[PDB]
């Protein structure tokens, strides 16, 4: 049971470059719409304190060059919606899919599609921290690159890329331009809050081991609600919500593990370790597989 | 590090089912030929040993049910070419990209487009095992579908799947038919080799982790490539082979660090073990990041 991600190419239809000045990343092509970060006008000495309002009126449509591929179109009108860019092309996307614009939540699970200068290069599986960052593979020219979730024939965009921490964790926007968490589009080192560990995702990660035939931290033991929440939190776990228990029913149900059987498990597991041994051959407790992945799978 | 897949879009414009009777799989639409394997002829009382010269005997063009989503692709001819079947069709498929059939090493990892009734539902990266298994996520009606790596904007195709063993791992074939390891398309137990840890990847990890300040476990010694082999051999990883040398000649250069330096690292690591320390932010050695796989997250 390994990390699946969504089919991209409804996405890599829409993948083009953005050029202003010497600093190039990517944007999305939607219908006759380039939506692409705003640090993109940025020069060195701007990065560190810029007024985008103040940077953006001193630009004209000519100073975007925007690239599908080896053709260039043309840019007719520019707007910024809080750290988003968008510019109108005199160009329809006939590759646009149907889509739609979401925030998620922290906790959900989304894919990435990385992608350099306009071009497509890789595709994985990214959680929301609970700190509002995430562990990507992001590096110099990545920004632009978006994060979806795919329902029947619809793509729902629900991240776009503009920075890494000094950690190695990412930070970005949802396609309003919104940061998820507390960052900023300056060039600065920023530092999020206290991580948390995705504690219903651990839950339907330790039901994926079982379904896969793999029980020895299974247990006869059982605990209430509200005596694991309080366990959870001392390990800097999420609480457990009751919609989270309900969520996990039909793991439940498949295997025949009551959740709060599980959770009893999982209480062992933090107060006592994995003693050497690994589920799913990992040496830890994994959070970024949702009910709804592990289900799927 | 992240498992990360190639971007699917240009095999997913490939991808369409094959039915005979009541049986659908997936196909591999390339040109003018849909490529897919040979037991889509099968029924149940087939495939305990089918004989698949005389199955395909009975079948005629019209026997074959091609689509594209909902849009039916005429069949215009069918061969056999080991275990994959190949159907000529009218149409050139418009979306084929530029393309290669591969056949992979044993350790090397690839993308899987992972396919039910011709459509894509994830993408996922696989490292084929010393024992020529995949640990996949392949449910019913997989079979068909295609692993893959694309260099520059060319699809290298080096897999398409064809089964399950009783341990829960996957079997199959490369695009010529030819399945990788000793295992044959009929609804037989069949068990693979004892599998064994990929050493090229192991020491393509520790450069990964000296290129990121990681660098406790170096030491001031070498190795002969045969006395690390025998060793390896004594805690179940796989001989190193003179491709596998090569293959890490760029991080060696990155790092300038001989092959047979870390061999001899890994070698001490592997005898002494880890005395509580940690890699890259783990007590195990991971073996399915190829040094290919490094380089692309690193640089
Ligand atoms: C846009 O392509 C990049 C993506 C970054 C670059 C390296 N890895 C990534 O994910 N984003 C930036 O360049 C961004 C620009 C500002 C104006 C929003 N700055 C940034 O990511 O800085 C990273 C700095 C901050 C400390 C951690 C690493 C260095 C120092
Ligand atoms: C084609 O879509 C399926 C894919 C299988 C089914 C579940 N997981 C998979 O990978 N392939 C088959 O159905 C295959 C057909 C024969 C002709 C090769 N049979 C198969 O994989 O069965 C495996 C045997 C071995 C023991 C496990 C199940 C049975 C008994």
């Amino acid at each position: 049971f390994r990390k699946m991600a969504f089919p991209s190419g409804k996405v890599e239809g829409c993948m083009v470059q953005v050029t202003c000045g010497t600093t190039t990343l990517n944007g999305l092509w939607l219908d006759d719409v380039v939506y692409c970060p705003r640090h993109v006008i940025c020069t060195s000495e701007d990065m560190l304190n810029p007024n985008y309002e103040d940077l953006l009126i001193r630009k004209s449509n000519h100073n975007f060059l925007v690239q599908a591929g080896n053709v260039q179109l043309r840019v007719i009108g520019h707007s910024m919606q809080n750290c988003v860019l968008k510019l109108k092309v005199d160009t329809a996307n006939p590759k646009t899919p149907k889509y739609k614009f979401v925030r998620i939540q922290p906790g959900q699970t989304f894919s990435v599609l990385a992608c350099y200068n306009g071009s497509p290069s890789g595709v994985y599986q990214c959680a929301m921290r609970p700190n509002f960052t995430i562990k990507g593979s992001f590096l110099n020219g990545s920004c632009g690159s978006v994060g979806f979730n795919i329902d029947y024939d619809c793509v729902s965009f629900c991240y776009m890329h503009h920075m890494e921490l000094p950690t190695g964790v990412h930070a970005g926007t949802d396609l309003e331009g919104n940061f998820y968490g507390p960052f900023v589009d300056r060039q600065t080192a920023q530092a999020a809050g206290t991580d948390t560990t995705i504690t219903v995702n651990v839950l339907a990660w330790l039901y994926a081991a079982v379904i896969n035939g793999d029980r020895w931290f299974l247990n006869r033991f059982t605990t209430t609600l509200n005596d694991f929440n309080l366990v959870a939190m001392k390990y800097n776990y999420e609480p457990l919500t009751q919609d989270h228990v309900d969520i996990l029913g039909p793991l439940s149900a498949q295997t025949g593990i009551a959740v709060l059987d599980m959770c009893a498990s999982l209480k062992e597991l933090l107060q006592n370790g994995m003693n050497g041994r690994t589920i799913l051959g990992s040496a830890l407790l994994e959070d970024e597989f949702t009910p709804f992945d592990v289900v799927r799978q």
